[PDB]
């Protein structure tokens, strides 16, 4: 059903555990990979599993011109990832850096009229979490939800995909674990699974949602 | 990645359009497929075309003893997806929601045991739009809060309750409508298009693999971002 | 600001907690109360306590021609509010959901000519709890959905349609619970109490308010915070 | 039903029309009002309106230390009002002088166990609106939701007021009426009356919500 072959796809943040469940599955799908990320060494370790087909960009999103200097670096772009990622910290990383990744990559894929933009909140925390953390996230699918209006007609779809708890003492997990009805974590590739849908040509008329891979902890 | 091979799934509606899109998808990613509806003529055609590993259950949604007949007549079904029976408040509320609950009772009866399940229900396509007349409204929201009902309750078991809620899906070589009228909900969806039923049939096949293992109780929205949830 | 003063509201299971509460909240802000149920002694009660500007209509909600009756032997009718019948599937959905829908079908005919109304849904109280059973959550949901189709089709004719959520609402001296349950509840609940009917009331006074006219189709969850929409 | 007397409220942006609807209203019921704000001028002729019962603060949310002390210059402060308020400008103004805002407040909140804080977001834009205003309206949703959360046993309510249209050419007009099934726009004073009920002692069991006042616009 998915296949990726012919595209070229870039994560940011692809040395977390799921940065890099979803780069070796776009990669696996047939995608050719930009891993971006600011640890070199883990983004190379990542790129000798992938062995061919990727390329890496060391990048610090942190700093506005990088983001936007990411984008630029790269000619064939159909599916960008942005994972995550002072209240000021987590909202400039979280939320300002990918408008910019967003942004840039729309002007890039408006020359097309094709183009995937996945945006993935970071893992609770946390029902609603710490403030700056719900805050961002919210902000991010509402970023979402009006790019999603904007590039609709120019064949981009722009899409979120929001983790619960992917995989403390036993009293802090018992707590988590109490609030997910599946009892248990989700792993990085539950959320590798989601994106590389969303990236795909079967999710072509699916734009501004936010998919939910949380094992019924919200229930959206 | 969607391998269903070995699998059972049950459609109802299997006739419609997007029925018989979920259908050919999910025989063609190897499971065999139970497909199920009222017009047999129809469903012998979908059959001749599916040609190996489906079986034919003509069936009337309305009769509450023979949603529950479905169910327990088909053997080893690891996935339902309960197609809308919708274009009386009393009536669309009992084939859209009711009918739906006993097929939704009924499928986890049989899968709990098994420790496995996928349940995907899907809400009936968007008229002439949105909010839409307040039956279908109803039974539609009320399908999708049956969905979270059932997700949490079975969460610990390996079931999993999902929707799928799709918009203006064009099914026909013409929808019967006039250009003024095609305009004006062609302006209601942002990507200026129609979805056709293999777009909710992607969806469908998503949800049902054993990948979408974590994700339950969501209501996936194929619908051109005319909504967005 | 809630000045009711010459309005007739009608409150269907005006002797539960919150029908009472919701009941003399509005007698007390001026309206005329149609005090609606089943029970006619508790309805006498409350009657007695409001001593004047009311009128006791002893009703039967699951018969349809009743509730198509309630509506169309009130004369002028400003504020229509349904409470749930609610604590099998079918029963539930038919209370809950189907009964509610001619109360709103019934409250439309009367309100769209005056070009002025309100109308007011209410969900049934959580249970011991958030997703529930699948039938209230069902009907819950499908009320819900109702209030935005309505809302959305009387939107320009003066009346609004608007739902209120309660959480877990205390009505009785005991709620019947041992600590263990209580805890379990009060658990599910941020703010760490109890609803009570006067909650519940103050929102639905909230909505019924002629400066309340430019909400509609909204739901108004007075829960604790124990669900945030 | 709603009387606020007693009571003192802090509304930010008050020179707004929305502002200074929220600020007539909650000192017609009673309440004590601190209208704070950036246009001094504006803010003395609001106050000439309202007599007595009111302190002036002239202040610049764009700076994060006078949101910080906005707040200490209040002793008694039982409601907060936070109207809103370059992608980094409208985070800046709209989300993260709100934070400041409410933290402070909370600060200050917890030591009576009793509180309102209710967030305004932007009008409308828009239906999702551009990317900047729709972030910053989720995030400061998001952000209600957390906090809200946060000081729930301490007596406190967070919630946020999302007006849609408040009162171009006719073309513009057209399109967005059309949005709005009531068919027309709304008033100051409608998103006024949500922010009394909200902060009132009738609505002390809500918190976490969002309560729109947009004419059928988005129902929820």
């Amino acid at each position: 059903m998915i296949d990726l072959t012919g595209k070229t796809s870039l994560i940011t943040g692809a040395s977390s555990g799921i940065g890099s469940a979803i780069a070796r599955l776009l990669h696996k799908l047939g995608s050719k990979v930009i891993i971006s990320g600011s640890n070199e060494e883990k983004l190379k370790s990542l790129g000798n599993a992938l062995k061919d087909n990727y390329t890496i960009e060391v990048c610090n999103l942190a700093n506005k011109e990088e983001c936007s200097n990411l984008i630029s670096k790269t000619s064939n772009l159909d599916i960008l990832v942005c994972n995550a990622g002072d209240f000021d910290k987590v909202i400039d990383i979280n939320l300002k850096a990918n408008f910019i990744l967003n942004r840039e990559a729309i002007k890039k894929m408006i020359q097309k009229r094709y183009g995937r933009i996945i945006n993935i909140s970071s893992i609770v925390g946390g029902n609603p979490g710490q403030a700056n953390y719900c805050a961002s996230k919210a902000g991010l699918i509402g970023m979402t939800k009006s790019l999603s209006y904007e590039v609709a007609t120019r064949g981009i779809t722009v899409n979120a995909v929001a983790p619960g708890f992917i995989k403390l003492n036993e009293k802090q997990r018992e707590a988590i674990v109490q609030k997910i009805p599946l009892g248990t974590y989700g792993i990085p590739e539950d959320v590798a699974y989601a994106v590389a849908f969303l990236a795909s040509n079967n999710a072509s008329y699916i734009t501004g949602q936010t998919l939910h891979v949380n094992g019924g902890m919200l229930m959206v």
